[PDB]
C-alpha cells in the first residue's frame, strides 16, 4: 500500500513532463540535452612514484 | 404515427464496369481509404 505522496518523496522522476525558459518568457520544446559538466584533469610525476 | 424503417442494402445487389465495359464479376474487396497519422508532442504536455 502505497500513497500518491510517498511516490512524490521517494519514486524517481520521470524525464517526459518539463517546462523551458528562454529569457523572460517560456517556449514550449519537443527536446532538450548537452547539460554537461566537464573538468579537465591536471596530472604531475615525481620520480619517486 | 407510421413509424418507418429501412434495412441495409444487401451486398449481392452490385454491378461493376471497368474502362468503358461491363464484366460479370464474383467478388469485389479492398476498396478502404487509409490515412497516416502524424504525432507531435510538447514538454509541457
Amino acid at each position: 500500500a502505497i500513497t500518491p505522496e510517498q511516490i512524490a518523496v521517494e519514486y524517481p522522476i520521470p524525464t517526459y513532463r518539463f517546462v523551458v525558459s528562454v529569457g523572460d518568457e517560456q517556449i514550449p520544446f519537443n527536446n532538450v540535452s548537452g547539460l554537461d559538466v566537464h573538468y579537465d584533469v591536471i596530472e604531475y610525476k615525481d620520480g619517486i612514484g
